[PDB]
């Protein structure tokens, strides 16, 4: 097993999402040789308001 | 200290977290000899649209 | 690049937040000697009934 | 699936944490009914010099 | 920006674990509009006497 | 209790580390009005071929 975690900002639309994990999905398996149904995605959105970059939290860089 | 994070889909009923929460606690204390106050348990739930398992999403459960 | 992630406990005030991150920030950065753009912080907050000490979850306590 | 990490310090010995993460499994398995194969234990030993408390690295004592 | 972990068991070998981190860096700047340079992967490599399934440690049941 | 988990490269020196912990505990201390016993500090130390930016591990980007 493998599991793919992604941090990014809330908002990615579902089909979105659902690209990103079955492609992520495929090319792991692939590459790791992971069985496919053995490679797990977990998608952790973040508030704007809880990520912040060279000290500005981006609900207020926004 | 000791802190158990345990990542599940969301969903579960209060009564069944509280219960794994308590069971959680008193193994992990009575195992590794920690007292109750320095166990700490996190319960990161993920939505169903953001688990997933074979390419596909939990939301999207074909079934 | 150097990643702080602040786990607590959700409700704290946006002003106290916005301060944590400004300072985290410039004492990170010149301790180590990284550079602002390269300081990244998160804030991961915990649900009252996801954090638990001494096997009780918080959303279970009185009040 | 449910994934369990543990996150403490290290030295602890094999067979605690064997039966750590036995006891771990099976709680969890019948607790929330999910297949003994899916539950998975993860132990993140942090080393003392990766510790601290109160502003002192455990590796301080 | 993104960050992607990926958490696995160790022992992958060096060009395995470049060319993972190349396919990841371009999948996710291309599906998510993210700059190229701006994706970060971190590699979550977990012990075999730290990586349990079923209640056995991958140490145990390899060896 | 609030927990501060600082991911890093692995390879600072113990009084830097210290100084760290230190500084970190005093600001999320002060700002979150929290006992400085209720303050942890975890230095996840990742190594120079387990982290990447730019599609490149650190590690090869020093060489071989």
């Amino acid at each position: 097993m493998v599991v793919l975690k992604v941090t990014l900002l809330e908002g990615r639309p579902p089909e979105k999402k659902r690209e990103l994990v079955r492609r992520l999905t495929e090319m792991a398996s692939r590459l790791l040789g992971e069985p496919y149904e053995e490679v797990r995605v977990i998608l952790y959105e973040v508030r704007r308001d809880q990520w912040a970059a060279g000290g500005v939290l981006f609900s207020d860089k926004e």
